[PDB]
């Protein structure tokens, strides 16, 4: 049967029909099924959910209770027991630049995000929940253990809402709990474009009739852009130096502002949308604003994905993608292009290469200044590190030439994302990722990682001596377990993670099988993937092979000496060569004759 | 309606069922029912809650939404432009002591107390109540119109959060809201004796046998008793004077200390009862500490119900006391005791009669001092005025040889209450009583005007020439309604307080009404009232027939020359006599004798 509980907000579009080009929404992309991974539709399951009461309540919420007959350990333990490490000495990953993490983040956001529920705007409710710690409603508080160091300082808990679920997100009931992802799932640079019309268009220089992206007028880069500050008053960007007043910048994305290197790339894909609308309008003189929008953002999206396929996913499942992402062989109308709950707890992996600093440096890539190397923790929603602080030219060479951090299985998260964070909702740096990442999968309902190891086909290990085959580390086995008594009831995230890294790779076999299917599929199943044939022409793809993350440098900054290879551990002096040793893009292709 | 429902934390209590004394939480008196007309419940309905969202938003808080089809008035606005006065001259009333004022405020603190609602203990939202005067569910501002003072000078509005409600304190859901009483519905004198199990032992000296109160061990008043000071650090008592630096006297109820005079009655109180126990036991050598107790308290609330429904209802309502209030014969248990509460809205009719200044007055009564005649403004919470400069004495002469405020139509409240109003709470000396009251009713969910002028039967105005046939004032009845736009809006309080008085009465045809029904009620149902047999002997009582507030003054001060009639006005030395010229409540039949 179909008890089909209940239904949906939702931007209802209509289709073009025979249009060449992506809508917003994310709808069309298939003919059989429209709305078939468009933004705002529940995330997909592969497995059946796993609630406390079967239904909705996460476990870990009326204590009372257990699963498979065991008290589920609280967040925060998993974290400090098990997550944190003190001595950054040596803890790099040496064939990783650190754009090797920024890229990873800029793909996720591509394809998910599942909405905190705040209603509440004026609201208290808001406020039992960070000032008395009780659970009830949205409220899930993430309780601390004794002796946590924390508690002589922030309070008893740390504020935690649930995400927003299918249908309204108040009062709640029916069928199993299905939360919604406000982003679409094809790498189709909607992070750069947004996900529902209504803002699109805000995003727009909308007065000129040659299709461009709205950019700041108030503020500037060498002759280059920035994107438009942000409207909305008590915006936190202007929090963190009251001083200085420099708000958020407002992206396709709302994410864009967490920390400055994030906001870079952002201005980066911004930037790269006008060279490429101005040229085709040079080119294609006669064509019409939003004729050019859109063929710009059709050669963007293109971008995105091959530099995600051929640059950035070998490197990431290394030896494991042959297996799992066979080379491509046309769209398969039959495939889901949805993206499953678990794979936005699987690409959470990335948070373990964050490192602990982030530097700035010179022309000759050299340290410039008494600060050019700060703490990670004082850069999250900073903009005035880049407005005022020599733009973002000194931020792209440290992404070029630092490193990233390796995930270690005794050195997981480092303590600026463990113990510093900052929520845009509050005022202290002291939340923590890691034990959000935790309840947050309780949130959702997903099983356990025996389930999971299952799901994949790899042993689903019990005894503790089991464990340690898979994990191949005893103590790491053992402190593990002691927590949660048995591998059925390990996190996900967490136990994903514990596994060694495959041969080649930067995640192991559980997490490898987990991105690997979901991307194929989002690969697959996309209408618009470059290489299908129709979407671009045999003229265009040539030309599109050529491209570059190192490209993307050379065109939009002042930056010269850059390496062919921005995703591997490049030094200095030879690592590097002026871009004219780089390929350029040629749009010559995109020209149409009249007659 | 004979309906379940909410049951909130409550001391519970087991009904000894024989024994002659009272308990102190006002349980068990009804035997069929036994909370009933106790303390923490939620004050009796007479009529349907009227709320906005027909269960708990007042009228007047969301911005748009009307009432009847009118916007309803800013709760200040209708006190700048019909509650206040500028001269304070012939405003006295001829016949009636200050005395009488105060009689009406320690009747009123025996039967009500809603608690307003939050604190927090570390709280960052009273801040955003008294600092941005935003609206939010737990803070309901009180918005200053256009063109007034305290615009210039104090701000956008004056802080005021919504009373409690009964299930919660916190936030939520599904029936009509109603308010909390935390003190006895039954006339028990429970301001001195207490509300609590807890509190009501620790405001006595258990340290003795001799069944006493706890007095003040640091100052005294001519070899005479204080109440104890209380504890409570961020005390108001000693912000008023931080150079005298005295705290707040801990009484049987909170507000004890709110003004000069009614602290006074509070002491002269709880000497009367020292007395009465060490009285009773030379007359009764052998009784006990705790017999002692409640022998007393039963003779001094005895006390107050006489002085209440014999001297003083009397003279409040006139001419339509045995329209409401029949002769007693004796216990209805049918019948409701518990205050409702339009009550606790029609009692503040005495808030217009409390005069512009307090005196003190020399044992010649004239005024003693350099300082004798004190803006009562500077006199709300204060308490060094007494232990540090006079006594009570002083005050006391002042009562019976002063003058009330009489409700005048056209001068309502002074300008010491309606702008220069303090709360223990915050800084300032600049709220308004006349303002916090409107804004109350809505919070209350009071119903109209009308809803009560046909609730006691009486003629509903529609029209403006309707309004003024009642008010016997034109320009009245028009100014009100030019801004309530209908006599439907008119907020109780006012409109009750604004009918003209009734024949040899104080209030008006209205208020007489829901006045005369409470009190009979309170009275009839009161398993314990002193007239019903069993209470009291038939000695016993032919005894008590004697009592006034004259000898109380007598037995426990230092003055000598006392009115018979206390409340009415008295010139000094005419109306005056020696204490020796009045009764004296002889104990002798409370001589219990052994076989
Ligand atoms: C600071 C934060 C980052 C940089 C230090 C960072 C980085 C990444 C990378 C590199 C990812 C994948 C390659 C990645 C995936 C996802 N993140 Fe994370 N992130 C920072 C801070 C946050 C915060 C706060 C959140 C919200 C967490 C919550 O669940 O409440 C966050 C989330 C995510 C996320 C969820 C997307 C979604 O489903 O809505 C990823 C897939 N990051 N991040
Ligand atoms: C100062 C205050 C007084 C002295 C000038 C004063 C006096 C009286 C008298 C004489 C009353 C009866 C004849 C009387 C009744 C009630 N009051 Fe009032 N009062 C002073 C100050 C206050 C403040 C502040 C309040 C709280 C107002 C609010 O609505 O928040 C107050 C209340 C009341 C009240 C309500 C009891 C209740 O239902 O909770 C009376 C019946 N007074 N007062
Ligand atoms: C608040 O944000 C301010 C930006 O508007 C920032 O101010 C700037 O920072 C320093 C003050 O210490 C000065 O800048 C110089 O610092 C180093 C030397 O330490 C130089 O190498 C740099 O080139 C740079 O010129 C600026 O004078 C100052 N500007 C202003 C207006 O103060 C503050 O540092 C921020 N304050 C906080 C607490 O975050
Ligand atoms: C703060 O409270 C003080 C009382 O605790 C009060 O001071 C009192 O008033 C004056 C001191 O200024 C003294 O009274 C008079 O004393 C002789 C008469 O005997 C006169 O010659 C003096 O000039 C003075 O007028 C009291 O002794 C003094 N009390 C104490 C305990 O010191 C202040 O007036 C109060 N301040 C405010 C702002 O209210
Ligand atoms: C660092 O990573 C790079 C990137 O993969 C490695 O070079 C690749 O090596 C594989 C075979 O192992 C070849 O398919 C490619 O020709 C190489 N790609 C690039 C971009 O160079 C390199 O071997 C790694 N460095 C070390 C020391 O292992
Ligand atoms: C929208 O596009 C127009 C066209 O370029 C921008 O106007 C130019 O702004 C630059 C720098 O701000 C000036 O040097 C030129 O003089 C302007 N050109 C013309 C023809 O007026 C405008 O700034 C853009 N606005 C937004 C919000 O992006
Ligand atoms: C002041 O008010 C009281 C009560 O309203 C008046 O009391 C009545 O006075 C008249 C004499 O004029 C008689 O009807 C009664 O004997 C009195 N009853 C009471 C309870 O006193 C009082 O007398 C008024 N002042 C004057 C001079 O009448
Ligand atoms: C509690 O009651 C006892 C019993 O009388 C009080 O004790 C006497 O207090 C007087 C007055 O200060 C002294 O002169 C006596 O010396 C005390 N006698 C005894 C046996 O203690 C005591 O002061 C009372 N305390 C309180 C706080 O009320
Ligand atoms: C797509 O599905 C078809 C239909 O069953 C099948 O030929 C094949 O498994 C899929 N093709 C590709 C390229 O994945
Ligand atoms: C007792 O109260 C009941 C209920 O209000 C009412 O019927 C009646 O007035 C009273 N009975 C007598 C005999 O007075
Ligand atoms: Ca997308
Ligand atoms: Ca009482």
């Amino acid at each position: 049967s179909w008890e089909v509980g209940c239904g949906a907000p939702v931007p209802l579009v209509k289709c073009d029909e025979n249009s060449p080009y992506r809508t917003i929404t994310g709808d069309c992309n298939n003919r059989r099924s429209p709305a078939l991974g468009a933004a705002n539709r529940a995330l997909a399951r592969w497995l059946p959910a796993e609630y406390e009461d079967g239904l909705a309540v996460p476990f870990g919420w009326t204590q009372r209770k257990t699963r498979n007959g065991f008290r589920v350990p609280l967040a925060r333990e998993v974290s400090n027991k098990i997550v944190g490490y003190l001595d950054e000495e040596g803890v790099l990953d040496q064939n990783r630049s650190l754009l090797f993490m920024q890229w990873g983040q800029i793909v996720d956001h591509d394809l998910d995000f599942a909405p905190e529920t705040e209603l509440g705007s004026s609201e208290h409710s808001k406020v039992q929940c960070e000032e008395y710690c009780i659970q009830g409603d949205n409220c899930f508080p993430i309780m601390f253990p004794k002796n946590d160091p924390k508690l002589k300082t922030q309070g008893k808990c740390m504020p935690f809402f649930r995400a927003g679920f299918v249908c309204p997100t108040p009062p709640y009931q029916s069928l199993a709990r299905d939360q919604i992802n406000s982003v679409t799932s094809f790498l189709d640079a909607s992070l750069v474009y947004g996900s529902e019309p209504s803002l699109a268009s805000r995003l727009r220089n909308l007065s000129s009739p040659l299709g461009l992206m709205a950019v700041n007028q108030e503020a500037w880069d060498h002759g280059l852009a920035y994107p438009p500050f942000n409207n909305m008053k008590p915006s936190p960007c202007e929090f963190i130096n009251t001083t200085a007043r420099v708000p958020c910048f407002q992206a396709g994305d709302s994410r864009a502002s967490e920390q400055i290197l994030l906001a870079t790339v952002h201005t980066l894909l911004l930037r790269e949308h006008n060279r490429l609308a101005r040229e085709l309008k040079r080119l294609n003189p006669h064509w019409d604003g939003e004729k050019l929008y859109q063929e710009a953002r059709k050669i963007l999206g293109a971008f995105i994905q091959i530099i995600t396929f051929r640059d950035y996913l070998p490197i990431v499942l290394g030896s494991e993608m042959q297996k799992w992402i066979p080379r491509y062989q046309g769209y398969n109308n039959s495939v889901d292009p949805r993206i499953s709950n678990v794979f936005t707890f699987a690409f959470r992996f990335g948070h373990m290469e964050v490192p602990s600093t982030v530097s700035r440096l010179d022309e000759n890539y050299q340290p410039r200044g008494p600060e050019a190397e700060l703490p990670l923790h004082t850069l999250f929603f900073n903009t005035w590190r880049i407005i005022k602080d020599g733009g973002i030219d000194p931020l792209v060479r440290g992404l070029l030439a630092k490193k990233s951090k390796l995930m270690n299985q005794n050195k997981m998260v480092t303590s600026e994302l463990r113990n510093k964070l900052f929520q845009p909702t509050h005022k202290i740096h002291g939340f923590d990722l890691a034990a959000i990442n935790l309840q947050r999968c309780r949130d959702h309902g997903m099983p356990g990682y025996n389930s999971w190891r299952g799901f994949c086909g790899l042993s689903q290990p019990k005894t503790l001596k089991g464990l340690q085959a898979v994990l191949k580390n005893k103590i790491l086995a053992k402190k593990l377990l002691d927590l949660y008594k048995t591998p059925d009831n390990i996190d996900i995230w967490i136990g994903g993670n514990a596994e060694p890294m495959v041969e080649r790779g930067r995640v192991g076999p559980l997490l490898a099988c987990l991105l690997g299917r979901q991307f194929q599929q989002i690969r697959d199943g996309d209408r618009f993937w470059w290489e299908n044939p129709g979407v671009f022409t045999e003229k265009q793809r040539d030309s599109l092979q050529k491209v570059s993350f190192s490209r993307l440098i050379c065109d939009n900054t002042h930056i010269t000496k850059v390496p062919l290879h921005a995703f591997q551990a490049n030094n200095y002096p030879h690592d590097f060569v002026d871009c004219s040793a780089i390929d350029k893009l040629d749009l010559s292709p995109w020209a149409s004759r009249e007659n």
